[PDB]
């Protein structure tokens, strides 16, 4: 008693809408340092029928029947993880059923400290996620400000984490945990100096490595599971899988840790496990410990570097002059347009980008910075020579931006005016859409 | 440079276990009341390259560009979720972006009471969920017992809700909401004696209707709308949509919960939306809103029923005598054998159902009852008639249950041994996979 028509059948409107959706990530340059292109096979795993199944628990210890390919697939997810990131089963274990990376990172913290706890995370408008902490004078945003006591650590006028600023802040406030690891972040992270001030205190060390998950795995950047209690990252981005979170925990140095963040996924936060979600992680965490996506992790560092020196060659300022990682930061100071002109102007060129804080900026009201990344357009094909095109595209647009702003003013509303129509965007859109649109489309 | 073969080439070993999930859904009586099997187009949605797009915030307010299309599709979402409830969206607004329904109770109870917030809710052991506020006295199990302040309800020894005590726990209690709709609730809910309770007391009404929510939606039910503040509701039950969660407000009573209920879904807890969900969670709300669904709607109320009818034709008890919807729950008593027993033999012979509760319980170890429920076989093709043998399986699992306790004892592990091997298991096995490879699978 159900219609099993096709969705273009079925639901003719949204199959449009869904058609158009795929065009423009086809014809689109996508910097977004956090977003991917996930394979047929993760897609397929996706809207498998394993999600059809309730299953609220946990392997061999689960609440209904029925479980046994499902614990089958859950324990090949949980394995197939540690080994991708280079750790042994009896000293570490992963939680593999958080829904997202924000959910992964609540539950997380929940279960080293509890309501009321205290935990230490980089402002947002440094560089550090909303579940590090994030609150403002005027309200407690996120959840992570709320139902924990938290404080907030800053980068130098350099854009560099000052751990000497960490240190004084972690010996006064005596949080219970410490995260590191970041959203918007250019260099890598000297985990030691963090295991260190921990110690001191006698805090927890969590690491979320979601936006460099891959070069952890692979090697190419230092690994925080040599000094981090607690590992959490998403399974989307550089990972490229889908949208999923992986909870890491040490055994050996945390004792019981297991049946804390375990209790704090399922029942204290989650219901039923998405099973679907469990499978396309499965499949993913496979491709991911093989050579050829070391390869894949290693084209994305030098689109990067490439990026970043072309960037450079074309007097275009970089935050810290540079990056370590998959993503870059623009200060657009000397140009004198904020992020989110720019933003708009590359979205109206088929230009994915996020505006962006930088060092200087006091709040995250005009940021006048845009960030981008790599792993996108790396997953499409594109190598180091491509990378010299997608400088040249964003100087054009940083300079119709300026000139924009010359004509119709700088508050944005004007602005936009601007915008539509415009002879020399209409010509950099379809450079834009002739170039994309050919690349590899998984 | 990415990996285009197909699930079969590229994870052989994962997408055999698949391959076995399906044969075992396809081959089981699914008995499990919060189950059912999503159709082709919906799973179309789920694997569809929409969830390649981060798009943090809400339609038209969103951080990032290249959002056209995905705004297209949340707005299309909320408009059918809206016409589906058979409410004004100048009166109730809807958010569509919680990943589940345990997220979705959590957010909608923080936007209305807070951290350290009051609420009442039915008790876990008395049919209601763990995101009610449940604890121990051991622990705050969920963390709506933690992060809230909460007091539970329990219902009385014929297993209805007793107004007379929640009213009685409510004025000396004082809860900011009090919350209605359950997991394993047989019968129907007066919303409007619990309004009358929160008025009095000055509390919200929340009416958590995931099991039902088909029901409301097709007036075969009381209508939670008329009298609730929040309605919450998972989309993968009854309803037969993906794995996810609606929150629903009433604007028109509380102005300013737009803002409250949506902050917290976004920034608060969440990160960026699943849009794969949200398109998925579309398709179906068209499809719920069709008089084709009522009759589906129907034909699962008729199933239910005939099934409980048969049930006590059987002399097997039921809590309350009967069911107003799509779920009963057997109380196991006079066979002296508890639900998980039962719950073993009956996956034994490929029934999928659950262990449950009975008010006569005092713990949730050694519940008395199994909850049973139609909407998967009702789906699957199942008539009133089709309720007689599946009601003859029951009965003879009873049967066999009963006799392997007497041959090897009471105490679960020894009564397992039992299991393996067992001729009759055997061939009530293979009439059961008979009849159910057989009917009809999305
Ligand atoms: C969207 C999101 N999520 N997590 C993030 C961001 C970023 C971001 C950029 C931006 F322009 C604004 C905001 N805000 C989020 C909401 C917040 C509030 O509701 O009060 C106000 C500031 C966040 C970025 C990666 C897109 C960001 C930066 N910079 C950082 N560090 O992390
Ligand atoms: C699994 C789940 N989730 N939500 C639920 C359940 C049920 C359930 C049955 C059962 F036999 C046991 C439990 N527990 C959940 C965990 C809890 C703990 O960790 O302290 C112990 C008791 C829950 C049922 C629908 C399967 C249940 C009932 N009855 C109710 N009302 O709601
Ligand atoms: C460090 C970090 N942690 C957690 C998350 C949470 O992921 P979910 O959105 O899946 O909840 C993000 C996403 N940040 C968005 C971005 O960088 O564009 C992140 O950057
Ligand atoms: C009333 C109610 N609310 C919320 C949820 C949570 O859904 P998630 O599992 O999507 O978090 C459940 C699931 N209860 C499981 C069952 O009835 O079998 C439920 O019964
Ligand atoms: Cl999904």
């Amino acid at each position: 008693m159900f219609n099993n028509e096709p969705l273009e059948q079925i639901d003719k409107e949204l199959h449009d809408i869904l058609a158009d959706e795929e065009k423009r990530q086809r014809e689109t340059i996508n910097l977004i340092a956090s977003e991917n292109l996930t394979n047929g096979a993760v897609r397929e795993c996706l809207g498998n029928r394993v999600s059809n199944k309730y299953s609220e628990g946990y392997p061999k210890k689960r609440y209904y029947g029925g479980n046994d390919f499902i614990d089958k697939i859950e324990e090949l997810c949980q394995k197939r993880a540690l080994e991708a990131f280079n750790v042994s089963d009896e000293e570490w274990g992963v939680n593999v059923q958080p829904l997202s990376g924000s959910a992964a990172n609540v539950q997380a913290l929940y279960a080293l400290v509890g309501v009321k706890g205290k935990i230490m995370g980089m402002h947002l408008c440094s560089g550090g996620h909303l579940t590090h902490g994030f609150f403002d004078e005027k309200k407690k945003v996120s959840i992570t400000s709320d139902m924990f006591e938290s404080k907030l650590y800053k980068c130098n006028s350099q854009g560099y984490v000052d751990l000497d600023a960490v240190r004084e802040m972690a010996l006064s406030f005596k949080p219970k945990v410490i995260i590191c690891g970041y959203t918007s972040y250019p260099r890598d992270i000297d985990y030691q100096q963090f295991r260190q001030i921990c110690d001191e205190v006698n805090a927890y060390l969590f690491a979320d490595i979601s936006h460099i998950s891959s070069f952890v795995a692979c090697n190419i950047l230092n690994n925080p599971f040599l000094h981090a209690d607690v590992v959490t990252t998403t399974t989307h981005k550089i990972l490229r899988g889908p949208r999923s979170a992986l909870i890491f925990f040490n055994k050996k140095r945390n004792p019981g840790i297991e049946q804390k963040i375990n209790s704090a996924v399922f029942p204290s936060f989650q219901g039923g496990p998405h099973n679907n979600k469990i499978a396309a992680v499965a499949c993913q965490l496979k491709e991911v410990h093989s050579p050829a996506f070391k390869e894949y992790t290693q084209q994305v560092l030098l689109n990067s570097k490439a990026l970043a020196k072309a960037l450079i060659s074309k007097q275009i300022d970089l935050v810290t002059n540079g990056t370590d990682n998959h993503l870059i930061v623009v200060d657009l100071r000397k140009f004198s347009i904020t992020g989110s002109k720019l933003q708009e102007t590359c979205n109206a060129i088929n230009v994915s980008l996020n505006k962006n804080t930088i060092p200087s900026d006091v709040d995250c009201v005009s940021p006048s910075g845009v960030r981008i990344g790599t792993p996108a357009m790396t997953t499409r094909g594109a190598k180091e020579k491509d990378m010299e095109f997608i400088a040249d595209v964003l100087a054009r647009a940083i300079k119709i931006t300026v000139d924009l702003q010359e004509q119709y003013g700088k508050k944005l509303v004007d602005f936009k005016k601007g915008l539509p129509g415009n002879a020399q965007l209409q010509q950099l859109k379809q450079e834009v859409v002739t170039w994309a649109g050919a690349l590899p489309f998984p």
